[PDB]
């Protein structure tokens, strides 16, 4: 039951306070667990995941 998600984050990379742009990534995945899994370690705060029905990625 792998899907398509719709990551709204804000760069945290790394450490400096300044207003950040909220940006947004598309990424396969079995579900928002396993989003956050991949994306840990990355400089980044995930805001909000969005599953998105009927989404694809190019090569599948």
């Amino acid at each position: 039951h792998h899907m398509i998600f719709k990551v709204f984050y804000q760069e945290d990379a790394d450490e400096a306070p300044v207003r950040e742009k909220t940006k947004t990534m598309y990424i396969e995945a079995e579900s928002e667990r396993d989003v956050r899994r991949k994306l840990e370690g990355r400089p980044i705060n995930i805001e909000y995941i969005q599953p998105l029905e009927g989404a694809h990625l190019e090569y599948e």
